[PDB]
Order: structure tokens, then C-alpha cells, then sequence
């Protein structure tokens, strides 16, 4: 049987409380694109010349970044945003290269400018904002539940107690900190890992973005997605927290997908287990 490496059993912890003064920064308010197309190509003219964009993602989040096992190359929604930006640089979508990252590499990495962009399920907060950069918002997730389809679990106050899985520095383990009682929480490297411990019934239930755990769903398709939106996981591509004029430039191409068709087409190529498209999450500046 395969052991997902890196599974803890978190210490006992009192619930957090639920923090009112997370909105204060306005957090998904971002920069207004360049005005001429001079301008946008002078602001990745580093990364132009370096031949490729780098971008960190990882491979465990099934519908978003991971490896099809039939043509072997790495795919995915986030992989496919990604690209969009990569066309805009270079003219087509071709030229990148990949760093792989877990969700709790993907601040670091940006600190140290170790990648130009995550793209990585990557929501925009106030905490992460005082440390990196964000676009403005290219998918609106929310929060819930997976369970087995015979688990008594449907509502927030049923994982109190119970063994809830979740990946290492996420927003989703902050939200289940406060839960009262607590679960007992389980954490790991990367969501597929969730996956593997619930199929060997090491734990009893997933807590993450709804979009995350639709791609464990079309993996297994014994779970189901229960329960309430528990908070909401604006994305946003991750930058340098210094590069504005590459969240300009990445604003530009969200503005260009937005209105050319290619976000609804990427919904409809990765997303359709959630429901119709929505129209494209609406863009808001700063400036
Ligand atoms: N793994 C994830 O990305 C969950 C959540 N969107 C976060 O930003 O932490």
C-alpha cells in the first residue's frame, strides 16, 4: 500500500478564532495593466531574454497542475493560465519552463526569485500580500467538505473530532483551526496525498477549495462534496512582492482572456464538474 511521505498528525490545539480584520487590506485589489503594448513588453524584457517564463506549480492537484499519465506532459487549468501569460511574452504559449513547488514553497519562492510567476491555486490574502505580489483574480473557489458517499458528514460542526486532511501551508488549514472542538487534523505535502490517506481510510474527510477537491472527485469517484462555502479562495497569480510592472503586465493578459474567450474555454476544458461557467471573475484596482 502506498504511504503518502510526510503525514502528521497535528498537536491538540485550542479553535482560532475567526479573525475579523483579514479584509482590511482589501486584498484582491491589484494593478492597472500598461496602456500601450511598449510598455507591457519593456516589463518582461528580463524574462524574454531569459527564453522562457519559469513558473512554480506542482503536480498534485489533479484538474489544475498535474502529469496526464497518457501523454505525460504537465496540464491543467494553472498550467494553462500560466501559458496564457507565456504567450503574451513570447507569442506563443511554448516557451516555459517549471518549478516544482508544494503549496508551502510557493511565498518562498517568490521571495527569493527563484520562479517569475506562481501559478499554483494560490489565494489572495492579507497576510500573503505583506510578503508577495497578486493578480488580480483569474478563479473565485470556496471552502467545503469531501467525504465518502456513506460518511454522516455534511455540515462543518461533523469534523469536530474526526481525522480532516489537509496540505501544509494553506489557507485551508488555517480555516479548520477553527473549528470548535477541533478535528483532529492530519497534514501533508500535497492534496493528492489527502487522497491516497482517505482512499486507505486513514482519515475521514478532506477540507479544501471546492475546485481542488472536484479534481480528488474525478479521481475517485466513491466522494462527494458536502457542506457549506466555509471561506472563500480568491486566485491570483503570486509575484515578487517588487515586480509590479509583471503584475501589470500579467493583469493584461487576465483582461485579455477575461474578454477573448480563452478563460471560458479553459473553464469548459478543466472545470465542467463544478457546474456551468460562470462569467469571469470581475478585475479590481488599486489605481
Ligand atoms: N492548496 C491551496 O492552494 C489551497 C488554497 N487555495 C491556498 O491558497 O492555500
Amino acid at each position: 500500500l502506498p504511504t503518502p511521505v510526510g503525514m502528521e498528525i497535528m498537536p491538540p490545539q485550542p479553535p482560532l478564532p475567526p479573525d475579523s480584520s483579514s479584509q482590511d487590506c482589501d486584498p484582491t485589489a491589484s494593478l492597472r495593466p500598461f496602456a500601450t503594448k511598449a510598455e507591457a513588453d519593456a516589463a518582461v524584457a528580463d524574462i524574454r531574454a531569459r527564453g522562457r517564463l519559469i513558473v512554480g506549480l506542482d503536480i498534485g492537484s489533479n484538474l489544475f497542475s498535474f502529469r496526464d499519465p497518457i501523454t505525460g506532459e504537465i496540464t491543467g487549468f494553472d498550467v494553462d493560465i500560466a501559458g496564457e501569460v507565456a504567450r503574451d511574452i513570447f507569442g506563443v504559449p511554448s516557451h516555459v519552463e517549471y518549478r516544482i513547488l508544494s503549496a508551502a514553497e510557493r511565498v518562498t519562492a517568490l521571495q527569493k526569485s527563484q520562479v517569475d510567476i506562481v501559478v499554483k491555486t494560490m489565494s489572495i490574502t492579507c497576510e500573503r500580500r505583506k510578503l508577495v505580489n497578486f493578480s488580480t483574480v483569474y478563479l473565485d473557489a470556496n471552502q467545503r467538505i469531501l467525504a465518502p458517499r456513506d460518511s454522516p458528514i455534511t455540515k462543518v460542526s461533523d469534523l469536530s473530532g474526526k481525522r480532516v486532511c489537509v496540505a501544509r501551508g494553506t489557507t485551508s488549514l488555517r480555516r479548520i483551526r477553527e473549528i470548535a472542538p477541533p478535528p483532529v487534523i492530519v497534514s501533508v505535502v500535497n492534496w493528492a496525498d489527502c487522497l491516497v490517506a482517505l482512499q486507505q481510510r486513514e482519515i475521514d474527510a478532506v477540507s479544501t477549495d471546492d475546485t481542488i477537491l472536484a479534481g480528488l472527485v474525478e479521481e475517485d469517484p466513491y466522494l462527494h462534496i458536502v457542506g457549506p462555502d466555509m471561506a472563500d479562495q480568491p486566485y491570483g497569480v503570486g509575484i515578487n512582492l517588487d515586480n509590479t510592472g509583471l503584475v501589470r503586465f500579467v493583469n493584461g493578459t487576465l483582461e485579455r482572456i477575461r474578454n477573448d474567450g480563452t478563460w471560458n474555454t479553459l473553464y469548459r476544458k478543466w472545470l465542467t464538474v463544478l457546474g456551468p461557467a460562470p462569467a469571469p471573475p470581475t478585475p479590481r484596482y488599486v489605481d
